């Protein structure tokens, strides 16, 4: 045949194709989501994420110190609260879960890069991402909240506030509570592109978040690309020092056009719902699960993340199957 | 506080969502992916695809009329072989499984679109997708046995010869051979962008291929979003009707690039490996398949793409889920 | 003051800007130059590249071996010549120095990616890069020979043909001598942007180019960001697997506007001039070397660069600064 | 051979290529970096950058004559202090150091266009590029001072105010300052986009800077090229009347890039570094000083830098190299 | 008022002004058209061109040494023949004045770079570009002839070969021609897009051409700003060298857009009549002449063109205004 | 010959030519500059614009209404001053000359779109655009002044206030005092884009503008493209309703960029050197007048103009040569 142009040629062998891969992942591009349960004595095994497990508050300071052990740069805390209520007020309590578990990670381990899921969905009764009314999630009623969350997280060390509560000027809110407090240098990594997906259970239930409906009118629509990034572009507007897009699997055409539209830093949430397809489909042995998680992650690195939140992260670390 | 843009207004109600929904899946977006394994008697089920399995030759006839009625529109060709070579010769038999399965859909439902898979990999004694030699695969010596298959799929009837070889100038070789022989009004479905994905065991099993090693040689670097464009724009200038990305679920940034370069129909391909992610954590409880299902193709229109294989598509149909 | 947008957050503590960091270094990027030279014993320092040696093509085999345990995946070959002619035959003949290196080199490592530099004023009595005529550097004339040497350093066992003469037409000249002579599948480095330098001192004493002009007619203008392009654009057109750019410290700009402008992978030539600067300036106390040269190698990559031609790889490698 | 595209047709001569030749460099768009020592007889030379020397204040007068009698248009100014403390609060005394070098340079050259580099690292006992905290240099503190300073020095006679303190807002700032004071005519020179580079070794010896650690806090990562365009359009929107590349030989990428993101003039500082190496390759014999600093200037120019700050200026100007 | 953003701080003084001036023009820049008449002794003042003269062919070796004293690097020839007919057959006249222009400026300075205006209106009986016909001016035969012509002016030394005939594929006609002739290193300078301009009078009077009608039959539309890039960039497919906008002046939206399509230079010819006007108002005491001539030729520069035909060129050399 | 491509086919007979012409010139597009000289009885030729005369303001009313009956949509006005001071401020008093000229146009034509130019350079003793300082024209103290008269203009009835003065901020000066003075209503056509120009020599001694020295200081240099289409924006973000570019003829690349950065209308001015340069060639027989003028003002049309100022306008109207 006749042919100038050979795409084979330079995928010969496991060198060439090494010298022309593109896009590199790392354990530096790794953020690990850690779920930290009060009052409680031992881990509990969170079934629909096998290998996941709620970390005892007690415990906290052996894991910060084994997951910063492991090479993990960073955390996002994500706690199970006994103590929810309407408002899920234990959040902005100086001493509530919420600053406790950035204050146990950033004294037990300094360098530790802790993140702050910022939010309320763990703390109310209803399981709703703020304050309800006859309305449905109150916007402005909640972003008061979030913001008064912001200080005590950051008074607590947090280096990131992290408000995932998909309300409307919640950047704005948190960084302008944060200036009045005196955290001016405390960052936002805004959940900036969060989608109303059906990704979240295994979630839920590690986490415990007490919903019974949906989140439909808040996180935004699956279906709508423009919207997505008009969602981001708003919260860089709005300050945030790193932008999001959560789920990311299948969202790596939001991603990419994201990645093309602005100059901030973009991390993208692989979420429990993708855990544990990969997981269960291993289990299953319909798919090697390394080759699968590293094929998964490094896609995400592809379309244009800085950062990518995992709940391999650690397992991947300790493993030495990322370094 | 004071916020002229509200993203959260358009999300008050299920008619306001729906209203404001940018994307939209049909179920005419979708195309069925067939195994039929010639020489048996009983369907046998596909372990690693709970729900799918091989149609036996003898009764291909009945379930391509009950797809057909179910209201897919087109099906996508796979056999299983009990002649296997070391070129994979039964594939270019004027009588060969490849040419049979084209022959029982078209004089069976003659208005079904039948795109028939065009390679080796099923039929030679090696699992490789074309001629083995002391080189590895033989990019030229697999362009001519390509052609010679293109002509006996397209004389028995098959609507789009499908190279999923992933050699280079595939398509103009397949274009060339079908052209000479008469055939100039069969199109070329190219699996134009295709990765050396580890996403593909389930398939593998499914349609037999005896492959021990890999397929690194051919199929593309998973990590290569510039190169995935270009192996696409190389089919596009070799006169292919439609190109498509495989896998799509971890792969929308690809197709979202490419949906950009080119005013050409993409295709794009929900692998075994995505469809046995979802049916076993459906299967273990942990998210709801239908909603999933739903969301990851509705995910890959939204990238871009304009017809999606996925093995879910005679269930959607026939629960009239989709329409 | 009040400022909403802080750049300096991400820059707090090393941990932080570790995660932020847009671009990253690997000793996989990098390809080592080597010097070989023919009928002599010992290996000899070239004074103007502190640390650089011609290797004796008796120990060629022994450092080949040294540099592939060192971790380097490739090297390009350049030889000092002891039978120097007018037309630089030596160059393609079956059995010359150039043929010589690949050979020994794939013969030794297997798995070596060997580049063989091809050109012709390290073979010449007048040091140019070709056939001299009335003219100046005969263009045609030179494509010939060329070809000629493509054909042996491919049948040699080198895995690129690497045209550094300059010359129009040059890539599509080696690329139908190599499919002519069945090597179909020998790939082509070109050193498609090549700017007439005054950089190359260094190298020109290492390699023993004896010319006593200047390459100015065939060489490009480093001012001429324009032409640079249009340069790599016509070797991408006539099919070459990779472009690059040479020099590549002071031409960033111009690795930057290709990388926009192709889709195809680019190298970047740290030249000897570079290598000599960062060496003097290291050895009369004012500067890091270790520091500048993991910078200046770093922005190569920043810039776009996939592949950086870089003398100082080995020790990189050994020191296992970069892996 | 058939060629209808030969590029060296217009290679063939000196008269075509001078005809043909893309970028031009002159003695307008060079900047002249001087270093004066207060309180002191006798100019010191410094040992990492030959041909460097620390001017006496008391011979400023007639150096600032010499230079523009060379046909220099512009200096940078830069102090070595006798009067250090731990706000390097002698910038802003209305007679300090930085004052009088602009005062005797306006004074005795009325035309000459006087940039002031405006920081305190020559100003501080610990070396730092302002006010230190238990934090690390305090952000607002030091901008509150880089305010006073910018006005002593516009009283002085400066032309521009350039901040080098890689202060968030530092523009701002300045500009508010300069406005208040009655200086709404004096310009703001922005280091816009200065990078944590390990190339200023020299520079520091030369202007006397007591840092012990680094300025990886402040300075932008060197790697990060899309932080890097942020940084400088974050300035146009201050106000800046110039914008900045630091450094620049190994930033062309950046250079280009930002001259296709603003209609603002771009300036590139040809730092210290940059000038040690050219000079000890060029002490060795290793290369050509004149034309590897012709070429590197004029690298920077075809990047797209409107003005190139160079401590080889005086020298090309003296010996009438540029024009 | 409150203004942060004052263009007018940069335009304080001619040195601020200096400094940020983005286009300068040189001597280099400037190519001088030359009217040489066969068969007569005296020099001729052509009326409608106050300072242009006809050059006797027994002085041009005197007139060409001066242009190159005066450091003129380039000149396009234009002929007053005494042999004309209706095909212009002496333009393709081994001897005819066509070769000899050029054969007596390369004869006397080799290095002048001599650019042969390529037509026939100057040697036809009837004054239009070609070979007449019941049709109008026939394209082909023109081409035939152009083609002739070619060969024997780069037989007798031009280094372009410049058409303004306005045939359709012209330059590939010239090309083909050259090359086959063995004059693959003799360029073009195709006078891509040529409008059918009323600025041409005074030209035509200089060089005799003997047109009754017009040339709105090959020569283009002056409203048809998307013709112009299209005319221009055939001519790119076909191989010329370079480019160029006819007339210049009047023309700079063109000149920027083709800048912008297109890699290769840009020459633009300032016409008669720009001369002409400029000339006349100087004349009349309404205008500076200088000041005029030096603002339109740097807005020439300004909108893209890399070379301007110029005739006051020689002027601008000789009182040294331009170097 | 081959040529599937003949762009001459169009070109073949008026009627074709005209079916593709691609830019239109209509009277719609043109506004008459028209020149008032108070205090005074007889028509005074204007020398330098052969043609145009100073009409006495006793006889405005008259020629208005001429100037209206000939299609003319619209004029510029332009005052000679018997009342000249140091700061002008006969153009602010409520029935000077400037409120005196739109008012007799308004009322003598209500239908008349009458543009009342905005400065001080016709009514300042020294001739300058405005107030004068130790310092040069003071911004500031000029803008306070065009807002005063802005509003004195528009109360006598001027349709288009348009500030000639290059100051910074004035478009936003006047915009606030049009406002608060409640006039709202009335527009603005900014000389957005307005050059240090040689063209203007006739101009002023028709405008009879006293200045000895330049306008360098604030009129914007002529070589800078970036700093013209910045300059034309920031009067797009102070409100102006037409941006406007002068000298038109030289900057047709300037028109074309602005064309496309703005949604805004642009108006370009054919100044009095153009004017000057096409009256003298035609006077001297070297050109056809009404070709020029027509071929001139088209590709100001062609290069993105909406509106045209021009001299030519009533004799173009008159004259039927434009409808
Ligand atoms: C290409 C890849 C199959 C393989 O490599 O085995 C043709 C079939 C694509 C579908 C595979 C799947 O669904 O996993
Ligand atoms: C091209 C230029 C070499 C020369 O002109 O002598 C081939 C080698 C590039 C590397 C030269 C270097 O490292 O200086
Ligand atoms: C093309 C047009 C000449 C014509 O049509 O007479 C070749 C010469 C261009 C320069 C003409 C001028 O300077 O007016
Ligand atoms: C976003 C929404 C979670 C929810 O429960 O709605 C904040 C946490 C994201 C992680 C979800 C996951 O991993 O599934
Ligand atoms: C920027 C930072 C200098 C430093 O010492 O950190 C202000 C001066 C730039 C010149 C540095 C050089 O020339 O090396
Ligand atoms: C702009 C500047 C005129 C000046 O005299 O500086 C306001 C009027 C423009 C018309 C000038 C002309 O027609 O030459
Ligand atoms: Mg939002
Ligand atoms: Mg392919
Ligand atoms: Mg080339
Ligand atoms: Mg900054
Ligand atoms: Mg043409
Ligand atoms: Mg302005
Ligand atoms: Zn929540
Ligand atoms: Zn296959
Ligand atoms: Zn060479
Ligand atoms: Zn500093
Ligand atoms: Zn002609
Ligand atoms: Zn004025």
């Amino acid at each position: 045949t006749d042919l100038i142009q050979r795409p084979r040629r330079l995928r010969k062998s496991p060198a060439l194709r090494a010298m022309f891969e593109e896009t590199t992942l790392s354990l530096n591009d790794l953020v690990l989501p850690i779920f930290v349960e009060e009052e409680i004595d031992d881990y509990k095994a969170v079934e629909a994420m096998p290998g996941v497990m709620r970390i005892p508050e007690k415990h906290l300071a052996r894991e910060i110190e084994r997951i910063a052990n492991a090479g993990i740069r960073s955390v996002m805390t994500f706690g199970i609260s006994h103590h929810t209520d309407e408002t899920g007020s234990d959040a902005w309590r100086e001493d509530g879960l919420v600053a406790r578990m950035s204050r146990i990670c950033k004294q037990t381990v300094p360098e530790m890069i802790v993140m702050s899921d910022t939010c309320f969905c763990e703390y109310t009764s209803h399981g709703h991402c703020g304050v309800l009314c006859e309305h449905g999630v109150d916007n402005d009623a909640t972003l008061e909240n979030l913001g008064k969350q912001a200080v005590v997280a950051a008074a607590a060390g947090a280096d990131f506030i992290a408000p995932s509560a998909a309300m409307d000027g919640q950047v704005q809110a948190i960084r302008q509570a944060l200036d009045a407090a005196g955290f001016k240098d405390t960052a936002i990594m805004s959940y900036s592109t969060k989608f109303a997906s059906s990704f979240y259970g295994p979630f839920r239930e590690a986490a415990g978040s007490a919903l019974k409906g949906d989140r439909k009118s808040y996180q935004m629509n699956p279906m709508n690309r423009r919207e997505a990034i008009r969602e981001s572009l708003l919260d860089e507007a709005q300050g945030a020092d790193c932008l999001m897009v959560k789920p990311a699997g299948a969202y790596l055409d939001i991603v990419r056009e994201l990645r093309e539209r602005t100059e901030l830093p973009i991390g993208a949430y692989q979420v429990s719902g993708e855990y544990a397809m990969i997981k269960f489909a291993a289990l299953a042995g319909a798919i090697d699960e390394e080759k699968v998680v590293l094929e998964s992650l490094g896609s995400i690195k592809r379309a244009g993340a800085d950062l990518i939140f995992s709940y391999f992260a650690l397992d991947l670390a300790e493993k030495k199957i990322l370094r």
